[PDB]
C-alpha cells in the first residue's frame, strides 16, 4: 500500500515471547469469530488506510493504532503470551475509534455495537488452565 500509511502493526517476530493458552483459544474460536461476522465488522477488520479514507491526520492522532486483521493474524500465528496482551489490543482499537472520530458518528456506533459483544464475551473467558 501507500508509503504514507505506516507499516501494520507486528503480527510475526521470532524473538517475542508467545504461548497458547486456553483463553488465547477462547478469544480466537468465541471472541474474534464472534465480532468478525457482525454486521458493523468490516471498518475494524484491516488497519485504516488514511490515504484512501482522506484523512491525512489520522496517524498523527493515532499513535498506536489496531485493527481486527492485525489481531486475527496475532491470534492465528499465536504471537501473544497471554490473554491480557490480546484483550488490550482490542480495547485500543475501540480505544483509538472513540478519540479519532466525533460520538455518534456511524463509527463510533459501530465500534460501540462490537465492544458490547466484546464486553459479554471477555466476561466469561474462561479460567486459566
Ligand atoms: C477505525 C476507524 O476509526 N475508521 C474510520 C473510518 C472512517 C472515518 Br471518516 C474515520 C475513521
Amino acid at each position: 500500500g501507500s508509503h504514507m500509511n505506516p507499516p501494520p502493526p507486528e503480527t510475526s517476530n521470532p524473538n517475542k515471547p508467545k504461548r497458547q493458552t486456553n483463553q488465547l483459544q477462547y478469544l480466537l474460536r468465541v471472541v474474534l469469530k464472534t465480532l468478525w461476522k457482525h454486521q458493523f465488522a468490516w471498518p475494524f477488520q484491516q488497519p485504516v488506510d488514511a490515504v484512501k479514507l482522506n484523512l491525512p491526520d489520522y496517524y498523527k492522532i493515532i499513535k498506536t493504532p489496531m485493527d481486527m486483521g492485525t489481531i486475527k493474524k496475532r491470534l492465528e500465528n499465536n504471537y501473544y503470551w497471554n490473554a491480557q496482551e490480546c484483550i488490550q489490543d482490542f480495547n485500543t482499537m475501540f480505544t483509538n475509534c472513540y478519540i479519532y472520530n466525533k460520538p455518534g458518528d456511524d463509527i463510533v456506533l459501530m465500534a460501540e455495537a462490537l465492544e458490547k459483544l466484546f464486553l459479554q464475551k471477555i466476561n466469561e473467558l474462561p479460567t486459566e488452565e
